[PDB]
């Protein structure tokens, strides 16, 4: 059994998918028209350094992720499961036939806009401590405005929330044994209580869209379980302001019998997390 993993924000880079755009000419020109700019020039040249900003990042990752899946579909046997990290979850739904190429690109476009206009708060990537210790450390240190942003591996947790608390937590976190406390270069606090205004906005935006049932199962970021055709809409809204349960989703797929975990997109971020998750599970 096989599963495809779609990477999210933080794995993009200059030059990504340079071989895909030529292999899929029409698809690339269609993306050009929905976005109003050359997707190719953005990914390969990073014209004026716009790949680090979410409103241009998420569309760029959606196209590269989507073209990689179409190339692997004509070279490999179909996958049994699909999963994506935050933004990748939209590439996983496109691969399952929930929506077509240019519909998913529109949602990601809007999603990139709401997350771009968000201001206030920050993020930090923590390596070395388990979730139960992270929670204990935010309680111990009076960090009342910090939430868990995602659970990427047994020893990797990301926190997000109030800027002043992200910064002052570095010292206690490193004293407790954290291998690395990195304040992420980011504009807002994603997947926390501060994304709720964007969550409500993205909820009314998704009212004008219908979603078809998946043909390949998709493990949700919100539940770490296969999505329901009836619940896809509600889940795409709430995922924005709730933690990504990546570690749980990978473990669910292992319990189902998934043997091969293939990263479908640019980079090998999710391959690194899988190696850690697999060491603790086996």
């Amino acid at each position: 059994m096989k599963a495809y993993m779609f990477p999210g924000q933080g794995s993009q880079a200059k030059g990504m998918g340079r071989a895909l755009f030529d292999a899929f000419p029409a698809l690339t020109a269609r993306a050009d028209g929905v976005l109003g700019y050359s997707i190719r020039a953005l990914c390969q040249d990073d014209p004026d350094q716009r790949l680090s900003q979410t409103q241009f990042t998420q569309p760029a990752l959606y196209v590269v992720n989507a073209l990689s899946y179409l190339k692997r579909r004509e070279e490999e046997a179909p996958p049994d499961f699909l999963a994506g990290h935050s933004l990748g979850e939209f590439s996983a739904l496109f691969a399952a036939g929930v929506f077509d190429f240019e519909t998913g690109l529109a949602l990601v476009k809007k999603r990139g806009e709401l997350m771009g206009d968000a201001r206030g708060g920050g993020m930090a990537a923590v390596i070395g401590l388990d979730e139960e210790r992270v929670r204990e450390l935010l309680d111990q240190n009076g960090a009342t405005a910090v939430d868990i942003a995602n659970l990427n591996s047994p020893s990797q947790v990301v926190i997000s929330g109030a800027k002043d608390e992200i910064a002052r937590l570095q010292v206690p976190f490193e004293a407790a044994g954290a291998k690395k406390y990195t304040v992420l270069r980011v504009s807002a606090a994603f997947h926390s209580r501060f994304m709720r205004p964007a969550m409500v906005e993205f909820g009314r935006f998704l009212e004008g869209y219908d979603f078809a049932p998946p043909k390949i199962p998709v493990i949700s970021n919100v539940t770490a379980r296969p999505c329901k055709a009836d619940g896809i809409r509600a889940a795409l809204s709430e995922q924005i302001a709730s933690p990504v349960r990546w570690c749980e989703s990978i473990r669910y797929l292992m319990g189902r019998g998934v043997e091969e975990f293939v990263e479908c997109g640019h980079g090998i971020v999710l391959t690194g997390l899988y190696a850690q998750i697999r060491r603790d599970a086996q």
